[PDB]
C-alpha cells in the first residue's frame, strides 16, 4: 500500500483496524464488492462514532481518494475524521 496512507494508518492500533473492518464489511457483499458508495461511506463513519459533514465527505473525497472508497482509502478517512474531536 501507498505510504502516505502508511502514514495515516499507522496512527491506528490492531483491535481498532479489525473494528473498522467488521463495520466497513456490512457495507459491501462480502464476495464480490471491494468498496462501499459514497453515501456508505458517512454511514460507516459514524457506525464507528464519527459525525462528518457532508462538505467534510465531499472534501475528503477529493483529496484522499486514490464515487466509490475502498478499506485503505476508508481508514484514512477515519483517521483523518478522528481527529476533529473537541
Ligand atoms: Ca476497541
Ligand atoms: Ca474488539
Ligand atoms: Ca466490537
Amino acid at each position: 500500500m501507498n505510504d502516505i496512507y502508511k502514514a495515516a494508518v499507522e496512527q491506528l492500533t490492531e483491535e481498532q483496524k479489525n473494528e473498522f473492518k467488521a463495520a466497513f464489511d456490512i457495507f459491501i457483499q462480502d464476495a464480490e464488492d471491494g468498496c462501499i458508495s459514497t453515501k456508505e461511506l458517512g454511514k460507516v463513519m459514524r457506525m464507528l462514532g464519527q459525525n462528518p459533514t457532508p462538505e467534510e465527505l465531499q472534501e475528503m473525497i477529493d483529496e484522499v481518494d486514490e464515487g466509490t472508497v475502498d478499506f485503505d482509502e476508508f481508514l484514512v478517512m477515519m483517521v483523518r475524521c478522528m481527529k476533529d474531536d473537541s
